């Protein structure tokens, strides 16, 4: 019973929360194995990230201006690296609280929890959407930089991102563990706007799901449409097209509930033309986007 | 910049849970130090639940009973013992990642994580409220008991709620770590009704606070008001009404943004009054109530 916008365990990911301080900047690190991962800006002060070379900046830097801190301890740092947006740190210890660990590329619309920390110490948990403009709407603040996004399966901890900027509209933008942005950003200090935020349609739909399966059905009508029906209402509003790979992905939901997908979207094009008249969907009075069809079977069945 | 429901780190409580099966039952036990603490319902049958006699029922249990288990490895159970809902099993080895910790009964309208876990492994993270008909809407399902609620502060885990049940209205009940419920739910499979769920005021206006520090201020207006008369349209809106000791905690939220308090009372009342008008404040369309004034200050200042 009940449905809440929920972030994996974090314990794995907090084991390798370290601080990377270059010169007088601060910000985290991600510590897998012998190798310390961090936003290569780490190196930049104030003045350098309106118009950084990081290729000429880093000449300056060797492996002792980097300091490297987990908990309250010094690691000792034998190498370092540039690839694309962040900064290797060969460490000599391997991290012993080192999980199951993979680099993914996440694509617009998956969803991820975020271990905001600052000053290598987390601070707290939540749940993220890769927006379809490659921004995250998240929390952090000056120092959450090397904070860290991340999917769970079993032991595994997959990080698909890595913090690195604020938009001047409040939104953010990282890159993946390989150093590169999501979407078009650089990391500069130069105005970077983003495109238009549609709304992840598979994600409502299967909130949609996780709803009926609680017991808020009131939206259920009638009514069935066809995908270029739908998809006629989904770009007036600024939703994503909806095409039979999200059909199938939403087919155990479908199963489970019994209500076919086309009725779902529906449903889903009545909600958008009429709106909510002053109602809620599982304590939301807007439709909720930032949960996948996975993210509502593994929350309605229990995955640990 | 941004704000989000964020959970504390969940970490040092994961390393806490462990599973207790009693004959067919099973649930989560919290391992601190060499207690495992669990609901007493782990020695209830199905049948049991309906009119469970639990001294009588604990008489038949035995030391052996009690199946506590620390990921794939079992712990001796040593003694157990009865304090009011809780079992409190004591084995032969103390925990080696037992946190520093603390036993909290929150009052209403509090904040707290909860760590949803099932055969004693974590599943997930949340943020929840204890309302202020102590009831919590969270997110659990069969096998989900002995989950629980806490706050972090530094170093220290101060534990304040133990899942126990779900009423047929799909809320939850449960326990502090003392084993007293919350409000008068009894741990018994008997229709039990919440009271009226009324919105906690004071974390409204800390939520407005909150959006007003991150650009959010449509909603800012030209009046002010009274405590007697916002309190006249809260009692209307079913909102907990608002003394000086809720006014003396949204303080430094005032002295920051410089907005006073009665004013963002005004700001509310217009609210409650008129609606949103299809607007939103920090990507909500309802007035949000799960983030206390203190919730909002460490937000806001990256408290670690
Ligand atoms: C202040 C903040 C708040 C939240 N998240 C990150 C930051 N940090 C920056 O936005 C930094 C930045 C700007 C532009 C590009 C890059 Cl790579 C980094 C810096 C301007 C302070
Ligand atoms: C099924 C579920 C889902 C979410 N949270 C808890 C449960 N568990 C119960 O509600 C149990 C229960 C009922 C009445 C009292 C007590 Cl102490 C325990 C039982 C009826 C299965």
């Amino acid at each position: 019973s009940g449905f809440r916008k929920m972030a994996f365990p974090s314990g794995k990911v907090e084991g390798c929360m370290v601080q990377v301080t270059c010169g007088t900047t601060t910000l985290n690190g991600l510590w897998l194995d012998d190798v310390v991962y961090c936003p290569r800006h780490v190196i930049c002060t104030s003045e350098d990230m309106l118009n950084p070379n990081y290729e000429d900046l880093l000449i300056r830097k060797s492996n002792h201006n980097f300091l490297v801190q987990a908990g309250n301890v010094q690691l000792r740092v034998i190498g370092h690296s540039m690839q694309n947006c962040v900064l290797k740190l060969k460490v000599d210890t391997a991290n012993p609280k080192t999980p199951k660990y993979k680099f993914v590329r996440i694509q617009p619309g998956q969803t991820f929890s975020v271990l905001a920390c600052y000053n290598g110490s987390p601070s707290g948990v939540y749940q993220c959407a890769m927006r379809p403009n490659f921004t995250i709407k998240g929390s952090f603040l000056n120092g959450s930089c090397g904070s860290v996004g991340f999917n769970i399966d079993y032991d595994c901890v997959s990080f698909c991102y890595m913090h690195h900027m604020e938009l001047p509209t409040g939104v953010h933008a990282g890159t993946d563990l390989e150093g590169n942005f999501y979407g078009p950003f650089v990391d500069r200090q130069t105005a970077q706007a983003a495109g238009t935020d549609t709304t992840i349609t598979v994600n409502v739909l299967a909130w949609l799901y996780a709803a009926v399966i609680n017991g808020d059905r009131w939206f259920l009508n009638r009514f069935t449409t066809t995908l270029n029906d739908f998809n006629l209402v989904a770009m007036k509003y600024n939703y994503e097209p909806l095409t039979q790979d999200h059909v199938d992905i939403l087919g155990p939901l479908s199963a489970q509930t019994g209500i076919a997908v086309l009725d779902m979207c529906a449903s889903l094009k009545e909600l958008l033309q009429n709106g909510m008249n002053g109602r809620t969907i599982l304590g939301s009075a807007l439709l909720e986007d930032e949960f996948t069809p996975f993210d509502v079977v593994r929350q309605c069945s229990g995955v640990t």
